[PDB]
């Protein structure tokens, strides 16, 4: 029942646990359920169910087991804060290559503890991985750098990649789909499958891939510029993912390195991400996170935050992951989410609780998506501080009054406007496609630039 | 933007949508966020972001796209109820075998809509799958029937399988681990890996599997009875899952059909479950749901319920899945969760909103686990109504005062008591191991059977 | 896999779903790809089930992939015409295990959303248990049609 004696040691110093490099640290916001134990008792049981124990004493426990117990080393009831140290010996490793698996981390640190009857709620806000555990993770094998190279941009700070998502989300047959692709590529760089697009009966996979490949060739000939496409290869069946990935690369042929592979990593799971990561390490891995909001939303007090998800994604080997519009778009987000971008791109960054050294592990691109358009972009860039990233605007491009191509250029010009530090309204006077975005989305223009119709 | 005219048709009859067999129906408890649209406007946008649309109008939309829009066909603001019909054409299919993937169902029906800025929260409580879509799912290939056969029990209503989870959760080295296995098997049938047990540095995978195989043979020779084990093969890497499974089956040799494969389906994902399902269809697939509580908990108003999770698992092909203790154990659960058991075992069953015909798709066993012991079992069976299932008690067995073997027998005897309709306190007088469970967990005995000191 | 999985595809009750009307495409051999598919279309207008005659496969005058493509088209046209589901049992018998896989995989991919309308036929007696098991274990989700051509050499009462 009361396991604080075993699973709690508040005399442990976080600085020494870090310096020791033998523990994964996790920070939770936890509240005990009324009518059970106090905070430390609840936190201790939490640690027990997350490492070596259960809800009662067992005869099979020996001193060796006691050595690898997870320990509650810090608490603050006033702020409902709970910090637990997990010995890295606990986490599962592959038989085949001795490397780490994020599934084990998840199972221990936020698995069964999310169902405990004596806990009202508990959510992970940050975690620390020491070198000995960090180096055992795949990390990204492909980065934006490999996309910049294809575009002919500098491989360091190659700048903004103008992108879109094909809309309708579903319903376009193969050739109408490819036509939308061609149109946008006349003004933009990057196109992604909307997350559910795959092998619908009305838009067969192989026919769509073929039509898009033709569209890429036609757009590149016309513009003289390289174009990128991110194909969804998500599936339950590992071999379905391979079949899709291999067919795409063979079809695109000499444009194969223009291809990214998109995976719905949250609903399909870490296993799906890893399938793509290890089977196609030389293809940009586009981690789409649909479904994540069920736990990451601040409205939820369970599971883990978007910050945690993003940090794991970097370990998993994501080339890029959606990090949200940070309050500037249609999805839930806050300006402070800028810290998420910094954590996945830099070699050293601060989380809400832990500083993380990445030891040269490759960065993960912040992919910006969700109700963005030319008008909303300057404000977004101001908060983030840079535009070395991928941003897509589906409705923002194809909802442009003059069509996808004009939509594409409006996004390009919007970023050019911000980088030049110019006033958007004044800038618009000499950039029609961007100016026409005001008329495309007048409700947005009205609030963001009040007297824009005057000029 | 108001999209209700396109994405809402409340004149649609649910009975006609079902009878048509062309739609998946989903029932949500949704609440709009203040400062946006009303209920129907928000529900319409919800449907759009879950099917064919975005948050603005796009020129690329054609009449074919409109034909496959998901539609809000029923709402009840008073109970915050929202029902959406998805044309089955929307959902992705495998190129390789034309079969369905649950990842697609997840992405559309509970993906991006979980992050919408204009929605405060939305949770799926039930879904209906029509025949044309239902028959495209793998379904279970192995059932408890195949476990009953190995145990030498009747293949129809073969009864209760006495099980446990090895505790410590982590910390037992290979031989101490196997010794605990041997002890329990002297009185019980079934043993599972605790969910994180795999290839820890102090308990190497191949050494542990070898020792457990030996323990099985020794227990079967000693008792003259068949014994079962459920090995965790969860991993990020598909090929790690294969390598683990293949080694287990080869090692156990003539006891290979005594082996079940455990997969942490929620944290590892549908992809991992499907890996095991399709690679090892002749091995009982044990779906462990660690982490699920982050959304399924009633404290959460996002994601989906435990009912929904269990029903999806049946389609995915789980031979058994954890359904919880329904309020009788240590995890969150309700007596009403009995309905979850019925939905995954029967050919026809009622959900909270939809009746489901399974068309002879194999059942999924309810696996009962989480702070159970001999004392708590009679009440559990009374609420469920049968014992044709697997129940495990880790702490309940190894926490028995007289050891694992006695612990196992207490579980066996507890079910025999319920089966006989006898009074537990009286029954204990002629059953030592069961009687000793009272002394093992006196706090439970005091609460469940006041004035038991009769013995 | 059992008749139940065929009954379900046909929309029949999975319990006592009843009689499945079938035929074998005749000529046994000699129909080129499209004439083959035309006969398939004709029968399906009135029937449920069609099997390859046991030797039909990849003859020089009726190449495997061309024939499968034409039959898939016939299935789609017949189902569109009748509004009812149709089944086909393809012969994938071969000496080479990998030829059996290549045939099965191409068929399932070609038929796509009609993939669960497909059965795999194996000449189990002449090709042997090994051929039967190849299909059983590689394609457990496809109805396995055991054809026993040659069996009479021992099973006949004339034989002792
Ligand atoms: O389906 C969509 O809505 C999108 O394609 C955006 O389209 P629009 O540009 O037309 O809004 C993205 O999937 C979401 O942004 C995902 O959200 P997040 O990036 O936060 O994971
Ligand atoms: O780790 C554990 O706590 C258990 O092994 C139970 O051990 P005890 O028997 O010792 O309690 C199970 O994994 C949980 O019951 C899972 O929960 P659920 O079935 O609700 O998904
Ligand atoms: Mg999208
Ligand atoms: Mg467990
Ligand atoms: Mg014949």
């Amino acid at each position: 029942m009361d396991q604080s004696n075993r699973y709690a040691n508040l005399n442990l110093k976080e600085s020494e646990l870090i310096a020791g490099g033998r523990h994964v640290l996790c920070a939770y916001i936890m509240k005990p359920k009324a009518g059970f134990g106090n905070f430390i008792q609840t936190a201790a049981h939490f640690a027990a169910e997350s490492s070596t124990g259960t809800n009662v004493e067992v005869s099979t426990t020996d001193d060796f087991t006691r050595g690898v117990d997870a320990l509650v080393y810090e608490v603050d009831e006033a702020n409902s804060l709970m910090k637990i140290a997990y010995p890295i010996e606990l986490f599962d490793r592959n038989v085949i290559d001795g490397r780490a698996m994020i599934a084990s981390f998840l199972t221990l640190t936020i698995g069964n503890n999310q169902g405990m009857g004596d806990v009202e709620y508990a959510k992970m806000y940050d975690f620390y991985v020491p070198p000995a555990y960090l180096k055992l993770f795949d990390g990204p094998s492909t980065t934006i750098k490999d996309l910049w190279r294809v575009l002919g941009r500098p491989v360091i700070n190659g700048g903004f990649i103008v992108g879109t998502t094909i809309k309708p989300k579903l319903g376009l047959r193969p050739q109408p789909f490819a036509n939308a692709c061609y149109d946008f590529w006349l003004g933009g760089d990057f196109i992604k499958n909307d997350e559910p697009q795959g092998n619908q009966v009305f838009a067969p996979f192989k026919d769509t891939v073929r039509a898009v490949a033709d569209a890429m060739r036609r757009a590149q000939d016309k513009t003289g510029e390289a174009k990128l496409f991110s194909f969804n290869i998500t599936a339950d069946d590992h071999y379905e993912m391979l079949a899709r990935g291999e067919f795409i690369l063979e079809t695109f042929a000499d444009n194969a390195d223009h291809i990214a592979f998109l995976v719905d990593g949250y609903v399909a799971g870490p296993a799906a991400v890893t399938t793509a990561r290890r089977a196609f390490p030389k293809q940009y891995l586009h981690y789409h996170r649909a479904g994540h909001g069920a736990v990451t939303s601040p409205q939820s007090k369970r599971g883990y935050t978007a910050f945690v998800l993003s940090k794991m994604a970097r370990l998993q080997g994501a080339s890029g992951i959606h990090t949200g519009t940070m309050g500037f778009g249609k999805m839930e987000g806050e300006a402070a989410d800028r810290a998420i971008a910094y954590m996945i791109t830099e070699d050293a960054a601060d989380g809400p609780y832990f500083h993380q050294e990445w030891l040269g592990m490759n960065p993960t691109t912040p992919i910006i998506s969700g109700g963005m358009n030319a008008l909303r972009m300057p404000g977004f860039f101001d908060n983030l501080g840079h535009s070395n990233l991928i941003m897509t605007a589906g409705g923002g491009a194809f909802g442009h009054v003059d069509g996808g191509a004009a939509g594409a250029k409006s996004l390009r010009q919007a970023e050019q406007c911000w980088k030049q530090g110019a006033d958007p309204v004044e800038f618009a006077k000499d950039h029609r496609e961007f100016a026409r975005a005001f008329e495309s989305f007048p409700q947005d223009a009205d609030k963001l630039y009040p007297n824009w119709r005057a000029k």
